[PDB]
């Protein structure tokens, strides 16, 4: 290897080799159907809003989030790079396609796939991934960087549907070789969206831009119709020259062919035909090549950036609501427009790199943190492009003020922003995009008083039940299969409008995102103070007790929905009063000085009563009435976790908070297979597992990784990251099982899994704070 010298690859990537076998991935816990794509996975390409491209380790184009909301697992074969060499004298090169596999059917079947083993490796810091290629057969050694501009306070490239791919070439041998590089792509108009004659009207053009200081070629792969659907629009891939290569192309080759067209001339000499055949398509996918073809001289290196852009306009969802995506702000709505988007890369990428590296250094140049910690904190945040998200920039039909955004759970239980997850997972929107975290705040405080008095069926049950309370915070935003931000409450398997936690936790939320952008912002404290008056006084009639707390019912409600809560909890105890005092906060920043009053004797009265009822002299129990009474939950003090985040100090003693957090490092970490899973939910005194309910049994990332930076918040620094550590054990090393960029919302002891995809685990990003 000794083209690894030659590019800057952080030491905390995370790395396989290129074909590598994984063998002890996990799979679904549950008996109803679930996601499972396997582990052959990769950092996303595409910015938030724009439809994302997962191309995996192994170098294929495989998942496939351009249907927002929708994810995809399928390799589209023609989707790939390609080397060409040929020694200097020799009679003969080799072309080989740089994919570890090879297609199922026969299309595509001359050309020269299955990249060996031990030949290259991939490594990946979000929103950086990189392959190396060192082949005994390849005396021309090989690197890629491929990103999206994915920066922090950016909402304009954030946005870009477009990926970078800088090669570096470096010869280590003796003699001169010649090189080609080529990037295939197929004309995937119509790939999602057309019920028939998917790639009828589909063309592909060539576009040249020679302009005094940049040449780019391009290939822009489209449809002749002018119709604004969702499937229409174009994809681009190009190249920029650079001193001393040479560009070659090939717009139209037949995808669903045996690849000949392209191959023979590839495999050659490395430089295609230049031919721009236009002419329309009727049944048979297409697709086109850029190449670049170069000599290197002996210990000569060289540097090419290709760029892959998609201008796929208009997002739909199952209701029929059709919208446009962020980034047509910045390029235009007709879906013509791949080129530009392409352009901007290819000229800017430099610019974009050391915007990344300015916002990774701060982190990746504190020695005092461990690499593995870095390995997640960046990788984590795949799932900011990845989770299926929206991003409008007008309805389709429809000026406007406010995008509104939407992040889904996950794929598999399919709901935007579900208020419960986003208590966790929303920390790298505060703290790196505030105005997103803002916008989706305020959609949450404009729902507050919608009533929709019609009935729906409860799932778990059969009981039926009303849509939306007045007053009470909504699970989430809608669904992809339905309508979001329009229709809310699509979750239906509980009654969201009895949790006892959401309110509360919409509350704290609101007052951790005037906190976290520096205490200046009175406008959004503003915006949503009647909604946070209102959460709260609805809340305080669930007391039944008259503790001035709000009693759960032994019935799902809350988050932990089948682990029941019964009298006053730990968890919605503790979420209560630190949104209490919230409010208290923001009634004396509103000079709203009734508002004060009220929510400081609420809070004096609860939190007396809190710790009465509760303290048992080690931990907090888990709640006052269930037969599980007295189970460690790791999440039972969730109310001054966010409190110590919100500078709110002490709702309970520091003394007392400290033995809990010992106690649940002790039990649900340590005692839960020797502290290498994370933190299992709950734990009876006697140290065996809480088995009264599955999620009891669960390991939640987005809990442990919450959990571990509350302890760090309390000086517990070698406890935070132990149990940090076994999270980022499970998720990425080889001796976890497999969930690199898919990481689930739990695990079980045995390490199979819950959910895939999962937007809780996010709160890693609450261990910066
Ligand atoms: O894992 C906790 C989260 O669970 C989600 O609830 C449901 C599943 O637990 C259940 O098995 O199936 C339905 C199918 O739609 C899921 O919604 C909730 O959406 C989350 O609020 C909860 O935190
Ligand atoms: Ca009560």
């Amino acid at each position: 290897d000794k083209i690894s010298h030659k590019i800057d690859i952080p030491d905390s990537a995370w790395t396989i080799g290129i074909g590598e076998k994984f063998k002890n991935a996990g799979h679904p816990n549950v008996k109803y159907p679930m996601i499972d794509d396997s582990y052959v996975q990769g950092a996303p390409l595409g910015g938030f809003g724009a439809g994302t491209i997962g191309r995996t380790y192994n170098g294929g184009f495989s998942r496939w989030h351009l249907e927002i909301g929708k994810n995809k697992y399928t390799t589209v074969y023609a989707n790939q790079f390609s080397v060409f060499q040929k020694v200097e004298g020799n009679k003969d090169g080799v072309a080989q396609v740089l994919y570890a596999g090879e297609p199922e059917n026969g299309y595509l079947s001359s050309w020269k796939w299955d990249y060996p083993k031990e030949s290259g490796m991939y490594y990946a810091l979000y929103p950086n991934s990189w392959y190396t290629y060192t082949n005994k057969d390849l005396p021309v050694q090989l690197a890629v960087k491929q990103f999206s501009p994915i920066i922090p306070y950016n909402y304009k490239e954030t946005s870009y549907p477009v990926a970078v791919f800088k090669w570096t070439a470096y010869n280590p041998t003796n003699k001169n070789v010649d090189v080609s590089i080529m990037f295939t792509w197929q004309n995937m108009i119509g790939f999602f969206g057309k019920q028939v004659n998917v790639n009828s009207g589909n063309f592909n053009k060539i576009i040249k831009d020679k302009s005094k200081d940049s040449e780019i070629v391009a290939a822009v792969m489209g449809n002749i119709s002018n119709d604004n659907e969702e499937w229409n629009g174009e994809y681009s891939i190009g190249v920029k020259k650079v001193p001393g290569v040479d560009i070659s192309y090939k717009a139209k080759f037949v995808t669903t062919g045996d690849g000949s067209d392209l191959w023979h001339e590839f495999s050659k000499n490395g430089i295609l035909d230049n031919k721009d055949d236009e002419t329309p398509t009727k049944q048979d996918g297409i697709g086109s090549a850029i190449a670049v073809n170069f000599k290197l001289q002996p210990g000569q290196t060289i540097e090419v950036p290709f760029a892959l852009s998609w201008d796929l306009p208009i997002m739909k969802f199952g209701g029929g609501d059709k919208w446009y995506k962020m980034y047509t702000k910045y390029f235009g709505k007709n879906g013509k427009n791949s080129f530009a988007i392409l352009k901007e890369a290819l000229n800017n990428y430099q610019k974009w790199e050391k915007m990344i590296d300015d916002w990774q250094k701060p982190i990746l140049s504190n020695k005092s943190k461990p690499d593995w910690y870095k390995t997640a904190l960046f990788n984590e945040l795949y799932y900011l492009a990845d989770g299926g998200t929206a991003w409008e920039n007008g309805k389709v039909g429809e000026k406007r003020t406010n995008n509104m955004f939407g992040l889904l759970e996950c794929f598999d239980y399919n709901y935007y922003e579900t208020l419960d997850v986003r208590f966790y997972g929303s920390f790298p929107l505060v703290m790196l995009w505030p105005d997103i975290e803002k916008q989706v705040m305020r959609q949450f405080a404009d729902t507050i008083n919608v009533q929709d008095s019609s009935e729906f069926k409860v799932g778990s049950n059969g009981a039926m039940a009303v849509k939306k309370v007045q007053g009470m915070i909504p699970h989430d935003l809608g669904s992809s299969y339905a309508l979001p931000w329009i229709k809310i409450n699509a979750y239906d398997w509980q009654n969201p409008n009895i949790w006892k936690d959401l309110n509360s936790k919409y509350v704290l939320l609101v007052y951790r995102d005037y906190v976290l952008t520096g205490k200046t912002d009175k406008e959004f404290l503003k915006y949503t103070w009647k909604s946070v008056k209102t959460a709260l006084d609805k809340l305080k009639e669930m007391d039944k007790d008259n503790d001035g707390i709000p009693d759960n019912e032994g019935i799902p409600d809350q988050t932990y929905a089948t682990w029941s809560m019964k009298g006053t909890s730990a968890y919605c105890g503790s979420l209560w009063l630190a949104a209490l005092k919230a409010a208290q906060e923001i009634g004396k920043v509103l000079k709203d000085n009734e508002a004060y009053i009220k929510y400081n004797e609420w809070y004096k009265i609860a939190q007396q009563n809190f710790e009465k009822e509760l303290w048992n002299g080690e931990y907090y129990n888990f709640d006052t009435e269930s037969d599980h009474k007295d189970s460690i939950m790791a999440d039972q003090l969730a109310g001054q976790w966010y409190a110590d985040i919100l500078r709110l100090g002490d709702i309970l003693p520091k003394d007392h908070v400290q033995k809990a957090l010992k106690k649940i490092y002790e039990f649900n970490v340590m005692k839960f297979e020797n502290g290498k899973m994370g933190a299992v939910n709950g734990m009876r005194p006697d140290g065996i597992v809480d088995e009264s309910d599955i999620q009891a049994q669960e390991v939640w990332t987005g809990v442990t990784y919450a959990l571990a930076s509350f302890m760090k918040y309390r000086g517990m620094t070698e406890e935070a990251y132990n149990t940090a550590y076994g999270v980022y054990k499970m998720t990425y090393d080889k001796s976890g099982k497999g969930y690199w960029f898919r990481t689930p919302e739990a695990w079980t002891k045995d390490g199979n899994y819950r959910a895939s995809m999962y937007m809780r685990p996010l709160s890693i990003w609450s261990m910066e704070v």
